[PDB]
């Protein structure tokens, strides 16, 4: 007491008809707010700041509800003050929660679960407390600096206008890179020099200084870093991969180069990054992780990188000019785990709203990246504009002409402005495009000539418009704001069509990324139309894990394409995530520095020695087995690594964990298991190499994925035959297999769900609890249900980004299999026929849990012995001994 019965108002961001937000606070138990969408929270203003003692919640029925309650005394920070997570039914008495005299002017109530419906509701909410006499402040409006006003602009222009300064900056940065990669104590062992290009091509040199130091020349920062990398790999037996295992143990004495080497590349561009990489991998990266990535990029010859960092600020400034408040902009933009599909015009809103602090922090991060990219000579690919607008754009701008784009995986696509209109009509494409390109300038300045945009990506609608004309006008608009503009276009599943592409009047100022060149190349159509294009290895889909690579194709098809083309302007990587199969990515970028086919087998032999720091005949034998099995050339169509049955929704006839995935293992499982045996035999000798431990975990989890598929078959067979005792035994072994898998996965920091989640929760500084919880939602949802019900199920996205991760395996994958198996067992045992399980309901329950109230996942890997774990797998849990195991 006392109850707050005067002056209290409420908002919501969605409701079903009739069931408006104000109905949560009208004193009437028979009327309710109800949610219409993925915003399932209301915000209550109390008409002043009160020290709260009690909050009372009534629901419309007797379902089981779960919810989190947040309070704010400053109007900005919403911190968690109470929650319901127990399985108690709601009833006519309501739920009463004690707060401990927390000051609050506003309250948020996020109802994350209703056992009866996808929709949530609040019939009534009563707030009790003592008036402080005070009122909330305003919220000051979102304010960001203009680039030209920042120290970043001064530095960018100085580098541009002063050669001596630029060279000193670059050379010093490359020295800083050496210190970060191998240690500060190695900086003075290298001398770096700028030189010119070799016959119009990027080039490096490595040689002896004459006094025991290493002289490295390069035409720019990336050539220099590539020379450093060449030295480490070829002379020091050192291998740098900050994401997927390194060997950084330097020799006692700096090895001599001997004969000087001069190495060039025939490719103008070496490209990195899918839009998807920004979501499946990079969602919650800090500057430390970005810096590491750029160092790896430069060392691997990368000079062209997709860049969407801080684009939310560009969009904010743009839409502010066409009748959108900052709050409406926040509702349009997705959450931090979904920018890939927001910028590809596939989805809106889901995962948001982003916090007010987001905009300045990301614009700063983007500026910081561009400074480092300038130093190295890496070209970012910024954004183009093709007509993307919110669905309410016409409501706010009545003369605008738009085309509804329909749905993508159950998400509402944003609208698209008609690229051209009739005489007499207002041309808002021209209006918004002009503003977009000018706002992008204001935020980041003139940092690139490369701009990426992709209308009609995985659907949409061209309406009444001419396809060729659409692409003509988009390109023309782009060139208008930058005369040297190059429109970077994705080639995905035969789109854009030839005659979209024939619409480009300036062929030399487009560049097409052939997205999937190592499995489904589609550059012939581009070469035929004199379109500059890049050969890309996609390789990774959704961050899904498993032993999978196409080394032979990379070693052969790339120089073959160069020899058989005139418009191949680069090679690159387009992975949906960067988390898997390091061999593939290293070989890909090595292929930039040759015009000839190489031997993928002897390449691998050299690769593993520098990756582990040592090699022997047996380790070589194990890797040849991998080359003969999991990494063997194939000629079919497939999307990513063969999926683990452990990660699939339980069921009969399972052929995949994800809708567009596959579970078929196209190589002999028992042959592959020999690699694990050899690794186990050599464990104690190689255990001081982290990259060896990484690879051992990779192949062993693959062994267990492979054998689980066989055990799953047997157990389904035992069901179908009515054999209760056999099903119990085989399903028991199947569950024990998953438990062993969890132990294997626990050995790697990169396989911990706790790191993914903690990164999300800590990615900004001075976040409130609201933002941390919402970002955790983004992290949990992306790797499981992806979206809500209509996206996971009807939309086909369920388990699209499934991960063979610790914590996730035990609490999510294992839990699903356990439930289904008890159900079948209960039936076999003279039971209750087994229920249909509403899988999404169970999955989302896990999605919505919070690290500070439910269960905190560890950020620390285990000490388990992979050699000993391999032994158990071979003995108990393998295809090889499966007949003796049963
Ligand atoms: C759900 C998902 O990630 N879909 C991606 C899509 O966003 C991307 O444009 C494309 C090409 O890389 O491939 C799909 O697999
Ligand atoms: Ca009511």
């Amino acid at each position: 007491g006392v109850e707050i019965t005067e002056g209290v108002t409420v908002t919501a961001k969605g409701n079903t008809e009739g069931n408006t937000a104000d109905l949560a606070i009208d004193g009437d138990l028979s009327t309710y707010w109800e949610s219409s969408n993925d915003y399932k929270w209301i915000e209550v203003d109390l008409g002043g700041i009160y020290e709260l003692s009690k909050i009372e919640i009534f629901n419309k029925d007797e379902a089981v509800y779960k919810y989190n309650i947040y309070a704010s005394e400053d109007g900005e920070n919403f911190n968690k003050i109470a929650y319901k997570n127990n399985d108690n039914v709601s009833d006519s008495n309501g739920n009463m929660h004690t707060i401990d005299n927390v000051r609050a002017g506003k309250i948020r109530i996020d109802v994350v679960q209703n056992s009866n419906s996808d929709r949530v509701n609040i019939a009534e909410i009563n707030v009790f407390g003592k008036n402080t006499g005070e009122s909330l402040p305003e919220v000051k409006k979102i304010a960001t600096s203009n680039f030209s006003e920042t120290p970043w602009a001064t530095e960018y222009e100085k580098f541009n206008s002063d050669s001596a300064y630029a060279n000193e900056k670059t050379l010093n940065e490359i020295k800083n890179l050496v210190g970060r990669v191998i240690g500060r104590e190695f900086k003075d062992k290298f001398i770096f020099e700028i030189r010119d290009q070799l016959n119009g091509n990027d080039v490096f040199e490595v040689s002896d200084s004459g006094d025991g130091k290493v002289l490295i020349k390069g035409n720019n920062g990336v050539s220099l870093a590539s020379g450093f990398n060449y030295y480490l790999k070829n002379y020091c037996n050192v291998s740098y991969n900050p994401i997927m295992g390194s060997n950084l143990k330097m020799p006692e004495t700096m090895p001599s180069v001997g004969e000087r080497v001069v190495i060039d590349t025939p490719y103008e561009h070496r490209y990195a990054l899918n839009f998807c990489t920004y979501s499946y991998t990079m969602s919650f990266w800090d500057w430390d992780q970005y810096e590491e990535f750029l160092d790896w990029c430069a060392m691997n010859g990368v000079n062209l990188v997709l860049d969407i960092i801080g684009q939310e600020e560009v969009l904010r400034r743009t839409l502010n000019e066409f009748g959108y408040s900052d709050e409406e902009v926040k509702e349009f933009i997705s959450g931090p785990a979904y920018f890939a599909w927001f910028y590809m015009q596939n989805m809106t809103g889901f995962g948001g709203p982003l916090p007010n602090d987001w905009f300045e922090q990301r614009a700063e991060l983007g500026r910081k990246m561009h400074d480092r990219m300038q130093s190295f000579g890496i070209n970012p690919v910024l954004q183009g504009y093709s007509g993307m607008v919110p669905r309410d754009f016409k409501e706010k701008n009545q003369e605008a002409q738009t085309i509804s784009q329909g749905g993508w995986c159950g998400f509402d696509r944003p609208d698209m402005l008609k690229t051209y209109v009739n005489e007499g009509e207002a041309d808002y494409f021209q209006k918004v495009a002009d503003v977009f390109y000018e706002k992008q300038k204001e935020v980041f300045g003139d940092v690139t000539n490369f701009y990426g945009v992709d209308p009609f990506h995985e659907g949409g609608n061209t309406g009444d418009l001419d396809n060729g004309k659409i692409y003509e006008i988009i390109q023309n608009k782009m060139i208008e704001h930058d005369n040297d503009a190059v429109w970077v276009i994705q080639n995905w599943q035969g789109n854009p069509s030839n005659n979209k592409l024939e619409g480009l009047t300036k062929k030399d100022q487009a560049m097409v990324l052939d997205l999937f060149s190592e499995v489904s190349p589609d550059w012939n159509r581009l070469e035929e139309r004199d379109l500059p294009w890049i050969w890309n290895m996609l390789h990774n889909f959704g961050g899904r894990m498993g032993m999978d690579a196409a080394p032979e194709k990379l070693a052969t098809e790339i120089p073959k394409a160069l020899a058989n083309s005139e418009h191949m302007v680069g090679i690159g990587i387009t992975p949906e995530a960067i988390n898997t199969n390091p061999l593939a990515y290293e070989l890909l970028f090595d292929m930039a520095w040759t015009r000839d086919q190489i031997n993928f087998r002897t390449w691998t032999e050299d690769y593993i020695e520098r990756r582990y720091g040592k090699t022997n005949k047996e380790i070589l034998e194990a890797w040849n087995i991998i080359l003969d099995t999991a990494y063997k050339k194939r000629n079919d169509y497939y999307q990513g690594a063969a999926e683990s049955i452990i990660n699939a929704r339980p069921g009969f006839g399972i052929k995949s964990a994800s809708t567009w995935g596959h579970s078929k293992i196209v190589y002999d499982k028992s042959e592959f298991e020999k690699a694990i045996e050899i690794f186990a035999k050599n464990y104690d000798e190689f255990k001081d190499s982290d990259a060896f431990l990484y690879d051992f975990a990779d192949i062993l989890k693959q062994l267990l994925a492979n054998s689980a598929q066989e055990y799953y078959e047997v157990m389904c067979n035992a069901y179908n035959n009515g054999n209760g005792e056999k099903f119990k035994f085989v399903s028991g072994k199947f569950l024990e297999l998953i438990k062993l898998q969890e132990r294997v996965l626990s050995t790697r920091p990169e396989f911990l769900i706790g790191n993914w989640i903690e990164d999300a929760r800590t990615m900004l500084k001075d976040s409130d609890d609201w933002t941390k919880d919402l970002f955790e939602f983004n992290a949990r949802a992306l790797v499981t249900t992806w979206g809500s019900r209509n996206n996971a199920d009807g939309g086909g996205l369920k388990d699209y980004s499934n991960r063979q991760w610790s914590g996730l395996t035990e609490d999510y994958y294992y839990a699903r299999w356990e439930k289904w198996i008890n159900g079948l067992q209960a039936e076999l045992d003279g039971g209750a026929k087994a229920p249909n399980i509403d899988w999404f309901k169970m999955e989302y329950d896990w999605v919505n849990k919070k690290s500070d109230t439910d269960k905190l996942y560890p950020t620390e890997a285990s000490n388990e012995n992979l050699g000993e774990l391999a032994k158990i797998a071979m003995e108990s849990y393998s295809v090889t001994n499966m007949d003796k195991i049963l």
